[PDB]
C-alpha cells in the first residue's frame, strides 16, 4: 500500500483507473498533453496509492494562487474501507498549504449520490449553500 | 482608458479600490504576498483599465492547469456602461485559450444581485444548476 505523487509516467495507468470508474465522464483534458501541464504546474500536489506495481486510487489536484481545487478522487471498490480517501485527502491539504493554499474547493455532481455523502461526512468541509457557479458553456 | 496587464506593483492601487467597493469581503489571500505570487503563477491572466493614473476597473484571474477561476471583478460606479467588465472578459478568455484553458468558473454569492445579474446576462455563461461546491471550513 505506497502513498506518493503522481508523476508524467502514471498517465496510462491513471487513465484506465478513470475509464473503469463509472462516475467519471472522461474528457479532453484527461488526455496526455493537458495532464503533463497539469502536473508541471502543480508539481507533487496530485497522490496515487499502487500495491503490487497497480494503482488502485487516486487525487489530482492543484490550485490557482488563491485557492485549492480538488478533480478525480477514486479508490478502487476492492479498496474501500482502508481509509485511502482520507489519507490522500489529508496529505494533499498539507502539501497545499506549503505553498500558501489555505482553502480549497471541490465540485461533485447533483446526480453523484456516493460522492455527495462522502463530502457530507467530511467534517473538515462544508457544502456551500450561499454562492452560485456560472461557468463558460 | 487603457486596459492592460496587472502587474505587482499595482498591489496599492487595486487594494485601495477592492476596499471601496462593497461586493468584496477582504481577505488573506489579497495581502501583497499572496498577490505577489498569484501574478507570477497567472502572468498576464489579471487585467485593470486605468484612466488619468488612476485605476477603475479590474479583473483578477487565473488558473491551476485544467479550469480557469476569475475573482475580482469590479467597474467602478462612474464608469459603468462603456462595455469595460466584457472587455476585460473577452480579453481574460483569450489569454487563458493560449494556456490551454478552455473552461473557466466563476463564483458568485446569492447576495450580490448586482454581480448575478451581471453574469445571467453573459450569453457565453451558464448558472450551474447540475453541482454542489463544498469548500474547506
Amino acid at each position: 500500500m505506497q502513498l506518493r505523487s503522481v508523476i508524467a509516467a502514471d498517465h496510462p495507468a491513471l487513465f484506465a483507473l478513470w475509464s473503469r470508474t463509472p462516475g467519471i465522464r472522461l474528457r479532453a483534458e484527461d488526455a496526455y498533453p493537458f495532464f503533463l501541464a497539469y502536473l508541471q504546474r502543480n508539481p507533487g500536489l496530485s497522490l496515487l496509492v499502487e500495491t503490487e506495481g497497480e494503482v488502485i486510487a487516486c487525487l489530482m489536484a492543484g490550485h490557482d494562487g488563491r485557492r485549492g481545487y480538488l478533480q478525480h478522487l477514486v479508490v478502487d471498490p476492492g479498496y474501500r474501507g482502508l481509509g485511502l480517501a482520507r489519507r490522500m485527502l489529508d496529505e494533499v491539504l498539507a502539501r497545499l498549504a506549503r505553498e500558501g493554499i489555505g482553502k480549497s474547493h471541490v465540485f461533485v455532481l447533483d446526480a453523484a449520490e456516493e460522492a455527495q455523502a462522502f463530502w457530507r461526512a467530511q467534517s473538515d468541509w462544508e457544502r456551500r449553500k450561499d454562492i452560485q457557479v456560472f461557468s463558460t458553456r
